[PDB]
């Protein structure tokens, strides 16, 4: 709870410098990936959160309750209110004509943990649970947004929404108060289109009955200066509190459109590990052309 820190990131290798286009999510190999670190400096929000929104900037700190506690069940969150809870308080805080709920990622593993009791593992084995993303992504590119709204959605409802508004944000909230690796949001108007890098991510769920989940993220060029790109976070954040992480809006004009994120360590990191989960949520505005 430091006015800042400056800390290593992971940014894109480029494949002339030995980089690789495949985030093989929830493997062990993606732990090893290649990146092109660069030292970043992180501001802490915590007091200065209403000066960010999910128009400008493309995210956004709110203080919400949730009645439920218990989120390392998959099929206890799926069939309880939490999506309902995250729907309501997103179209609140959107405006937004309807709020589709899809589902949500949970991470409760140490990163240097898991990759010491990891190193003897082959690339492709899949960790029994998830580590934090030490890594700056956007979950979605313009191409996967796309591609997840006609995944997610019926083919008809995709194609009639895709005629407004719409918008892919993650809420996210820790399950109990952050006290080591906390997740940095990076201001969208600070990157460049020309930073980014439209990168396939998949998932080898039930090989080799199926081919790997398929989806499309941004990758994001390294800065040739610490505050080149403009970190922020919030210490401290509670259960009592979401972070709303705009990873796409259809409007070109006018609105931020992607938040490259991810987390860090910081030296004073302590206690049991991070645990978080993160709800992905299609928004529409179905008043907006
Ligand atoms: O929590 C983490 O470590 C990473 N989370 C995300 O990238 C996200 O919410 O989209
Ligand atoms: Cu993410």
């Amino acid at each position: 709870e430091k006015p800042y820190y400056d800390v290593e990131f992971n940014y894109r290798l480029d494949p002339r410098d030995g980089g690789d286009e495949v985030i093989w999510g929830g493997t062990v190999g993606l732990m090893r990936r290649k990146y092109e670190t660069r030292t970043v400096r992180i501001n802490n929000e915590r007091g200065n959160e209403h000066n960010f929104n999910l128009d400008t900037h493309g995210f956004a700190w709110v203080k919400h309750k949730t009645s439920v506690t218990e989120f390392a069940d998959y099929l206890a969150i799926r069939q309880g209110p939490y999506y309902g809870e995250v729907a309501e308080m997103l179209k609140r805080v959107t405006g937004a004509t309807k709020v589709h709920v899809i589902g949500h990622l949970h991470r409760s593993l140490n990163y240097n943990d898991t990759t010491e009791e990891e190193k003897n593992a082959p690339d492709m084995t899949m960790t029994k649970g998830q580590t934090p993303g030490r890594f700056v992504h956007v979950d979605q590119s313009y191409q996967g947004a796309v591609r997840r709204l006609y995944l997610d959605l019926p083919q008809e409802e995709a194609r009639r929404l895709e005629k407004t508004r719409w918008a892919i944000i993650n809420v996210w909230r820790p399950v109990r108060k952050v006290t080591n690796e906390p997740l940095a949001v990076c201001d969208a108007r600070s990157v460049r289109e020309d930073e980014l890098f439209n990168t396939l991510h998949l998932v080898p769920m039930r090989w080799p009955d199926a081919a790997p989940q398929e989806n499309q993220m941004w990758a994001v060029a390294p800065p040739k200066t610490p505050t080149q790109h403009k970190w922020h976070y919030v210490s401290g954040m509670t259960e009592d509190e979401a972070l709303l992480i705009k990873m796409f809006d259809s409007k070109k004009d006018g609105t931020a459109r992607r938040v490259p994120h991810s987390s860090f360590p910081t030296p004073d990191d302590f206690g049991e590990p991070r645990a978080s989960t993160e709800t992905r949520c299609f928004v529409f505005w179905e008043d907006q052309e």
